[PDB]
This record gives structure tokens, C-alpha cells and sequence, in this order.
């Protein structure tokens, strides 16, 4: 037989992936946030991207029913700068943040269940005691 | 500032994209294999994950037009199982084949623009002499 792995591919298959979003390419849901009164925002993104980080956005998304393209989802009670790092995470793995916000990130994260930075959340304020 | 990064997510999230096909939930496109005398076989994949791996299948998906669901593509000149290990590459950054497929694979592989496994496929084919 003959088997062969790239370690280094997912990262780079995971850049192209951000770069098509940021360029709306292949785009297949809009994420309208709107938050108090701060003015509303949208994000178009991947589904299975954000499916493969975030089990909520995984059961949102798999229904079972043949989609015909561009769904909007209407998303409430985060700030949209929140959900833009959410969104930058799931697709680059990493995310950034004032240490002001690290609480907001903390529960959009909770709310969709992106343990990994639930956890990198958790950590930072436990230890700013 | 604060900043995070989860190194291991973009394999995580990898495999969850990869389990989503296997599925078949959340594909926007359907490969339809047809090669010589071979029987025809069907491959259900996500554009944006073909796209960020292969070059070709990126050109091929980005048309500027709002594409309205499940496109088919019929593809022509590589046999199904090649074309299966290379979308398994795609997704999970591994490709497997006995010593008497790596010239088919690699031949798939320089079609789509697959560097990574061109590569691969070069470099055992110069040790087997």
C-alpha cells in the first residue's frame, strides 16, 4: 500500500476558506445581528464552515430540507462585533480580543457552543484575580 | 489585547466537514463520475471545501452568478476511485492507494492542481527506480 498525510493542509485549505468569506464567494447564509441599539450588521459565511465549529450553527443548519441558496438568519442578543470573532474562530482558529470583551466573547461562545474558546475565556478571567 | 489560538481546531473542524459529507447533509454539488467502460459513481461534496484544495474545482465554482442549490458536474477521463481518494484529500488531508494507482492519482492530482499529492505522487514514483 501507500499512504500519505500533509499535516500543513488543513491550515492552508482553512485560509482559502476565510478568503472566499471575505471576498463573499460561495456563500450560502447571512448573518443579520442586530444588538440593543447598536446598529445592525451582517456576516455571509459558509454553513458547513460554521457548522463544523459550532453545534448550534450544526443543528441550525441541518434540517433535513433541500436549501435553494442564500438563507438569512436573524441573530439576537450578541453584539456583532462578537459574532464577527466567533466567526473569524471558526474559520482561522483564532481569535482576538480587548480584555474588556473577553466576558462578551465568553457568552456568545457559551451560546453557541464553541467550547475551545469557552474554555480560553474561562481561563483568562479566572486568572485576572 | 488578548489573543488565542487553538492550533489543533482547523483539523477538529476538518473532520466534522468530513463527517457532514459522508452524511451528505449541507453538499451543494454532485460529482458524476463517468470513465471508459467503468460503472458511473456519484459523489456528493461542499464547494467551498473542493474550492479551498483544488485550484481548478475554485475557477470552476466562482462564477459570480447566485448559484439556487444542488449543482451537478459531470466530470470525464479519471476513474471514480481517484476521484474519491482526491476529494478524501480534500477533506481530510490524507490519500491512500496501492503502489499501482499512485500514477492514476497523481495523474487526477495535476488535473485538479492538487500540489500537495502532484508532489507526493512524484516523489514515490522517483524512489521506486
Amino acid at each position: 500500500t501507500f499512504s500519505y498525510t500533509l499535516e500543513d493542509h488543513t491550515k492552508q485549505a482553512a485560509g482559502i476558506m476565510n478568503e472566499l468569506r471575505l471576498s463573499q464567494q460561495l456563500c450560502d447564509v447571512t448573518l443579520q445581528v442586530k444588538y440593543q441599539d447598536a446598529p445592525a450588521a451582517q456576516f455571509m459565511a459558509h454553513k458547513v464552515v460554521l457548522a463544523s465549529s459550532s453545534p448550534v450553527f450544526k443543528a441550525m443548519f441541518t434540517n433535513g430540507l433541500r436549501e435553494q441558496g442564500m438563507e438569512v438568519v436573524s441573530i439576537e442578543g450578541i453584539h456583532p462585533k462578537v459574532m464577527e470573532r466567533l466567526i473569524e474562530f471558526a474559520y482561522t482558529a483564532s481569535i482576538s480580543m480587548g480584555e474588556k470583551c473577553v466576558l462578551h466573547v465568553m457568552n456568545g461562545a457559551v451560546m453557541y457552543q464553541i467550547d475551545s474558546v469557552v474554555r480560553a475565556c474561562a481561563d483568562f478571567l479566572v486568572q485576572q484575580l
